[PDB]
């Protein structure tokens, strides 16, 4: 069988793994922290003055859809760092390697119903530096690249330096009990 996390509706958390074996809690969290260079990720100029420009990260975290905030100023982002944090009843290792075996986070910059480019975040990457989790939480934190969904990029100008959209990200797991810090 495939590990699998699976809702329990009533509590608001996911099992993972046998429920007689596996009863331990955790807590899975995304953070998006800050951003910059979004403005290469829309082709016009004009589109960032009209105002149904507002922009959003979606991403699904085992399952769940998440949206943030809403936003308006893609040259200047104006957002506050926010996260998304689900609980899962597991063991240490049921956990462990539950995540190693996940696809990655994919995490996408909206508007409306466009995506304007998305980023991978590891999770089996966490679930690697995951080997003290009766003490500490563990964090994967890094500047991530947006890509477009299109086949050519275009820059102009092309200089030697070349900076790109980038989402500033936090993924973290835990003991429930066992305080972020």
């Amino acid at each position: 069988e495939k590990l699998e996390a699976i809702l329990i509706p009533d509590q608001g958390y996911h099992q993972v793994g046998p429920a007689d074996l596996c009863t331990d809690m955790f807590v899975l969290s995304v953070t998006v922290a800050f951003a910059t260079k979004l403005e290469q990720l829309v082709p016009s100029t004009m589109k960032l003055s009209a105002e149904g420009s507002e922009f959003f990260f979606y991403y699904s975290l085992l399952g769940n859809d998440i949206t943030s905030e809403p936003f308006h100023n893609l040259l200047s982002p104006d957002f506050e760092p926010e996260r998304a944090s689900v609980r899962i009843r597991s063991s240490k290792q049921i956990l462990k390697a539950f995540l190693s075996q996940q696809p990655s986070l994919q995490i996408h910059l909206c508007c409306g119903n466009h995506s304007l480019g998305s980023t991978d975040v590891s999770l089996s990457a966490l679930a690697g530096i995951s080997t003290d989790l009766d003490n500490k939480a563990a964090t994967v934190e890094g500047a991530f690249i947006l890509q477009p969904p299109k086949r050519v990029k275009q820059t102009l100008p092309a200089l030697p330096t070349d900076l790109q959209p980038t989402l500033g990200v936090a993924v973290t797991l835990r003991r429930e009990e066992v305080a972020l810090q």
